[PDB]
């Protein structure tokens, strides 16, 4: 769970993750989570995307854990673990910039 998940990139800061996601290689929705800089206890998902605007960008999502143990974006869609969360922010997009699609190549 987390660090067993080859998405998860736990300790890197947010310049790191840019650095990865900027690859022209990835396509929209290539991520990865890691720790917050400073919110102790939340996760950031940070996320690709791509248009003619702004071209190839990188967008971050901070994802919540309760005592109570959900897990969540926006507190009116919660999931019983962030692998469930993962899975569907892949199916939906939502209000992230992007459905996830690929996990970020190191
Ligand atoms: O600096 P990070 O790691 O992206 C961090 O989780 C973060 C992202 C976006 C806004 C933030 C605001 C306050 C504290 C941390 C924040």
């Amino acid at each position: 769970s987390i660090q067993a998940e080859e998405w998860y990139f736990g300790k890197i800061t947010r310049r790191e993750s840019e650095r990865l996601l900027l690859n022209a290689e990835n396509p929209r929705g290539t991520f990865l989570v890691r720790e917050s800089e400073t919110t102790k206890g939340a996760y950031c998902l940070s996320v690709s995307d791509f248009d003619n605007a702004k071209g190839l960008n990188v967008k971050h999502y901070k994802i919540r854990k309760l005592d109570s143990g959900g897990f969540y974006i926006t507190s009116r869609t919660q999931f019983n673990s962030l692998q469930q969360l993962v899975a569907y922010y892949s199916k939906h997009a939502d209000g992230l910039c992007h459905r996830l699609t690929t996990v970020c190549p190191t």
